[PDB]
């Protein structure tokens, strides 16, 4: 069902959903490439316990790209320049116990734009949920190793100062990759990334890269100074 | 083989095919979005028993859309502005006895256009066939229940007077959607509906909506008064 | 890794690859429709006797079209006008026994265009390899039968003289197709052949057609005199 | 044997050595104290397997200082202003197996300068090799503790922010040193670090310090905010 419509304000109010949903539809008149600083934060609140945080100030571009990788792609309309569907659980929907609800907030919005939220319910309830985490490589340092065991998808910020990537697999084999090779490998699973309103397609953003991780237990990044690199990693687990 | 080429008239001659075909190819110089009133009628004239009716004046837009849902789409050559492949059977082709035939006819054409029919033969024979049925919702009706048990695909005429549509599943849950929600959810299965000659792609017609029915046993329509809603449903069965 | 950057010459030198690779990346500033006479030759050199010939002076267009059939398609970029990923083995990379290495070369290049090779490494090794063969039908004859058993993919040249293409399957059934029917049927599996730089798509090349051979043991060509018809077939086998 | 000469370019091509060498001779017309940002990278390559990295983008000053500590020192001549010999194995040459080779590259050079590489081989072969690693202390942190167990040498960045540095020995005792005390103890073992072309000698550099770690299992560095501090450590292990 329709959740909220935000316009004319920089910060969206705390939105509460008491109905068990399975996915969220984000629709806005801002094109996906034009999104700059919008952030989202979704979690599950319990009456007599600690909250369960699924996302925490995740960038809208990273959230959309992580949630729409595969056969699907973000679409458009005559009135909305961006429509995306992002699922919060595998197969079924989220099971809500007593005194349990869902809370969604939006931050860093543009004054003269529009945003909408829609909730998508399912005929089933499941215990598996999606979590989003962030890993940063600082600008001052040169190389860094980050452990991505248990994750199945990552989003890299694309920059020209990054030179080398290293993948360590489960069987201990280490493979060397370049940004060009990584982009070409990424575009062999989901060729088209988005469809524009006028009819043209875009096969990938110029500042984000979607890395599918299978049997990967580590990522080493070799770069130079002057820029900060960010990874948005997605995982599935039972709460 | 080439069945017919029709131009200059408003009604097709009663065409007959004796060879066992499994699929039809409809080609025309009229774009997919420019089809208005053309209709098709297909039926197999059996010799031992009753005849088989596969399509009874089905509108050409819905006939094309109900067959090209999934990995495929309707294409366009440099000469023909619309080419579509529509299957009449499952896997193999239609099994025909010594003197049986398949009779096809077209109605409500345009005198300054051209329509071309092709038939595809297949190595195997089968008895399973696809049936296209038509359902209607009256102008004075408020809410209506339709049993879609056994079907797997429907096409509805998009109208502004339709408020809600509710899916009833096999296990007994009822989920109420919206037109926008249904469009978004259906666009994630076949993100591309057609490809134009100039290279632009179209992700969906603005006046038809395709609904895939998986484990769905009921459809409830809630709308206002003053319009007739049209559904074209496809089913697979053995005759 | 980086293999070669050929620019300013009409013939690339012999290139040796010592470590195991499983895929090549061909990149250039000429689009898929701008490749005319470029040829590629890949083989495996054994130190003490005999070589394994995978591809010998195969046209670059046919090599690219025989590898990117299916979900994938040839990519573009803001700098590279064509990128194509062609796998040289199934699943893993090519296993190398004692004292052998891969060797690649190019012929018939345009002296004012840029070509680049990249290699892809994998964490697995395999024995299966992809072999490419070429078949021809002369210009002074009318009909001819060719035997394609064991090949899973073929590429034929498209000419106006081709009238009928008869298939012969493993159960003995014979089906006669037309060029239009073949073109329509081949686009039901891969509807998009390439994605252009500006955001448009192309569903196929004008002079080349791709035929997937499943349960097919023979082909017959009925054509008029005037043009030589060329086939490039791909097979998978162990070495 | 001679490997390569570099002049004009800021980056060296990936240099391959197939003959088993045991030491590298680096020659340049810029004095040892004049090196600013030149980097070196060396690794052993297996044709079908994983590479064995010995040094990955190590500063040339640190590479030279970590190998010429003791009785030896970097020398010079009328033509070459800096000649340094760096050993890559324990007491023989690298034993290359069936398909291994050696790859060396140089990065971030100066356009108007000259660099020369030479290789030294000897009748003995061995498996023990020298590995180079790098450790860092952030520019915002006060007190840091690092582990140096198993390493036999370190090159630290001399900065005026350093106040205290305490060793921890294998018997449990902790001794605190100042920069002046550390420099004096370092020059107590190796008094002369280089001999200039004209005839003067230099005892050590103004920004790098060499620490021999004998029976030391931990280091604690106590400083103030302002800058990053780099350690380059070296170890010997069997491949």
């Amino acid at each position: 069902m329709k959740i909220a419509t935000i316009t004319g304000v920089t910060k969206s109010p705390e939105l509460q959903v008491t109905k068990a949903i399975g996915a969220l539809i984000l629709s806005s008149d801002v094109a996906l490439s034009a999104l700059t600083t919008e952030k989202i934060s979704i979690y599950i609140e319990r009456g007599n316990g600690s909250n369960v945080i699924l996302a925490n100030k995740v960038l809208l571009k990273d959230f959309i790209l992580a949630s729409t990788y595969g056969t699907e792609n973000t679409q458009s309309d005559a009135d909305n320049a961006m429509i995306a569907l992002c699922e919060l659980a595998d197969e079924g929907s989220i099971y809500l116990a007593d005194k349990e609800s869902i809370k969604i907030t939006l931050e860093d919005l543009i004054s003269d734009k529009r945003y909408d939220l829609h909730g998508i319910e399912e005929p089933q309830q499941t215990n598996n949920l999606f979590f989003f985490e962030q890993k940063s490589v600082a600008s001052e340092e040169f190389n860094k190793k980050i452990d991505v065991q248990g994750f199945d998808l990552a989003i890299m910020t694309v920059d020209d100062s990054v030179s080398d990537l290293s993948y360590q697999y489960s069987n201990g084999q280490v493979v060397k990759y370049l940004p060009f090779e990584l982009q070409t490998l990424s575009r062999d699973i989901d060729p088209i990334q988005a469809v524009l309103s006028d009819g043209k397609v875009v096969q990938g953003l110029t500042d984000r890269l979607t890395l599918p991780l299978v049997a990967v237990v580590g990522i080493e990044i070799n770069k130079s100074q002057g820029s900060i690199i960010n990874f948005v990693v997605r995982c599935l687990k039972t709460v």
